[PDB]
């Protein structure tokens, strides 16, 4: 077969690195007649992604084709899949012309073509490092049209590009758009922020006095913990790294940060997502047997992941780690009821249930309406998510939540949720175990009513190491 012989023609240059034969066989099966595929296709753009930027002369034919074979398996209508969006993306980063990366996601969209994040990345961050601002706001509303949203990488860009060219709007709409889809901000944007707060830029924006009616209607209308009305306030800010106490109080300033509720109706709607998600990957039948079971259960004030509060720090099952979370969690609800034990049906039968009186507490727990089995083969962490989401209530587990599964649930929703019903357990040499409960606040850029900002970093684990904030505000 044609067709097949390319495919393992294709196959063979590159995985031996040869661009220029596989160039050679494009222009054969277009010659004789072949129709590339999109699995040709992908290859062929693969391969074109491994040649250089000339540091030296005019660009290599590997690049400057690379993306006429693009532009060309579009115009063929052949269905790109995730794999062209990646490919596509990593030959317009070795090129490394903003302009063209551009041009590649006009295309897709002329072609009623979705675009990748990965796609606009290339053509944003290219302008971004040129400081070309009007181009990167051109790439920027092009993917807010597209319904693209961006991550923290494509937000600094912005962020820097607007505080180069001193666009104090734009650096504003960007702090906005941080506190909206990323909340805690890496090391790198932090620093950004605080440059920003004591630039000349920010000393000489804002207004020495504001319609106090129309900030406090924003403040209602936004769900708290920002008003998005503009620069407040005149003159140098105080900016200082700082924490905030056990109560989300300001060290530096005293300002009591807010407690952001979360919109109930999106919490439906996270459930129903999450069942849709599980039902996926799950045996239908064992998650709904699960959901069955949960409806006739309750109620709970806690949920436990048991397998991981029998693991967390230890070297094997310890069945007193997760008895000790049990009552712990027992002895903080106000009425005294058992948690939900989620654990594996594996790690009921054999051991910690080695020993006959540890058996027993876990059959006397499931008897009592407080342990659920999950079933040999299923992944418990739908299980204990969608009770602690279900039966809206703490959710007892040390996992990260940052693997696989848990990427699938989204960054806006999830990380509310989580922030709001995740305890977690700590240990130590003299005092044992200790529930950490959510904060009475949230972790989140806030702007308060007079203009004053509070940023937090984002940390690997909080418990770890003790959060870094910034506070600006404003000096006379
Ligand atoms: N610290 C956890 C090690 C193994 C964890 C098992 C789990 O988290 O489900
Ligand atoms: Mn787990
Ligand atoms: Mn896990
Ligand atoms: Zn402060």
């Amino acid at each position: 077969s044609p067709e097949a012989l390319l495919k393992q023609k294709l196959d063979m240059c590159s995985k031996k690195g040869d661009v220029l034969e596989a160039l050679r066989l494009y222009d054969e099966a277009r010659r004789n007649g072949v129709q590339l595929s999109q699995y040709h296709y992908n290859v062929l753009l693969y391969v074109c992604s491994l040649a250089e930027a000339a540091t030296e002369s005019s660009p290599n034919p590997g690049l400057s084709r690379g993306f006429d074979i693009f532009k060309q398996m579009i115009v063929d209508k052949v269905v790109p899949n995730e794999a062209t969006f990646t490919n596509g993306a990593r030959l317009a980063v070795a090129k490394d012309d903003p302009e063209m990366a551009f041009d590649m996601v006009k295309q897709m969209k002329a072609f009623g073509i979705q675009p990748r994040l990965r796609s606009y990345g290339p053509a944003l961050f290219g302008f971004c490092r040129k400081g070309d601002a009007d181009k990167a706001y051109e790439v920027d509303a092009h993917m807010v049209e597209s319904e693209v949203v961006p991550e923290e990488p494509e937000l600094a860009a912005l962020l820097k590009v607007s505080m180069d060219t001193k666009n104090a709007d734009k650096v504003y709409k960007t702090l906005q758009r941080l506190r909206d889809l990323v909340r805690q901000v890496s090391k790198s944007t932090f620093d950004m922020i605080e440059e920003w707060f004591k630039s000349e830029v920010a000393t000489k924006t804002g207004v020495k006095k504001w319609d106090v009616k129309k900030i406090r209607d924003a403040v209602v209308s936004g769900g708290g913990g920002w008003h998005g009305q503009g620069w407040l306030g005149t003159g140098k800010w105080n900016v200082k790294r700082t924490e905030m106490d056990e109560n989300g109080v300001c060290k530096c300033c005293k300002e009591k940060l807010v407690c952001i509720d979360i919109n109930p109706v999106e919490t439906e709607t996270f459930a129903a997502s999450l069942t849709r998600l599980a039902c996926e990957r799950e045996v239908k039948a064992n998650f709904n047997q699960f959901q069955e079971w949960l409806e006739r259960h309750g109620p709970f004030d806690a949920v436990i992941d048991g397998a991981n509060m029998g693991l967390v720090n230890q070297r094997s099952f310890s069945f007193f780690q997760l008895n000790n979370t049990v009552q712990r969690c027992q002895q903080i609800s106000p009425s005294k009821r058992l948690p939900l034990v989620i654990l594996h049906k594996s790690r009921v039968n054999g051991g910690p249930a080695t020993y006959p009186k540890n058996r027993a507490l876990l059959e006397k727990w499931k008897n009592a309406g407080a342990l659920y089995a999950t079933p040999p083969g299923s992944n418990d962490d739908w299980y204990w998510l969608y009770a602690a989401v279900s039966c809206k209530c703490l959710l007892v587990t040390n996992d990260e939540m940052r693997d696989h599964l848990f990427q699938l649930l989204g960054n806006s929703f999830f990380p509310r949720w989580k922030e709001k019903h995740q305890v977690r357990i700590s240990v130590t040499r003299e005092d044992g175990l200790k529930l950490n409960m959510p904060p009475p606040y949230s972790i989140v850029i806030q702007e308060s009513e007079d203009g004053t900002w509070h940023v937090p970093m984002s940390v690997e684990d909080d418990l770890q190491t003790s959060r870094q904030w910034l506070c600006a505000k404003r000096s006379k």
